[PDB]
């Protein structure tokens, strides 16, 4: 449990929605945002709307998008990784889906719980991820540079992009 001496995103690694182990050094030079997502929560449509058109304009720029479902808010999302696999091609997504983790807790996945003490990582009202579609915008380096809440639409991502594409 090393996580928090980790200096980058790029340390670390995730299980790809269809289970494959993926080291996200593979993520070095690109722009990234690493989001919790969910199928059934009342924000979903808005942010797998925009995420989609975000990564459709800025793909070729150098934005990436990192997208871990997550169950622990309201259970909204409750299903196996094949169905949200199949409900995120729903809103034709071409952007990475991970296996679904825990954010919060001692169960959370290590690039989570390293994310949430980074400098602009830190949360309000502490640093847990509140709900669903937090987002977290990573530079070239796999340094964390802003959070976004759960109620800060994707576009709103768009402004800040300049500085690190």
């Amino acid at each position: 449990d090393d996580w928090r001496c980790a200096r980058s995103m790029h340390e670390f690694s995730a299980k790809d929605i269809d289970g494959h182990m993926v080291c996200l050094d593979k993520y070095r030079g690109f722009v990234c945002i690493v989001t919790n997502v969910a199928s059934q929560c009342g924000k979903t449509d808005v942010n797998y709307t925009q995420l989609v058109d975000l990564h459709a304009r800025y793909a070729e720029c150098g934005l990436r998008i990192l997208a871990f479902p997550c169950n622990q808010f309201g259970r909204q999302e409750p299903g196996s990784n094949q169905e949200i696999k199949e409900f995120a091609a729903g809103y034709n997504v071409k952007f990475d889906m991970y296996s679904k983790i825990c954010v919060n807790g001692d169960d959370a996945h290590p690039l989570w719980k390293w994310m949430k003490v980074q400098p602009k990582g830190r949360g309000m009202l502490g640093n847990a991820i509140k709900w669903n579609f937090t987002k977290f915008l990573i530079d070239k380096n796999g340094c964390v540079v802003k959070r976004y809440g759960p109620m800060e639409e994707p576009q709103v991502i768009e402004k800040d992009l300049p500085c690190y594409l």
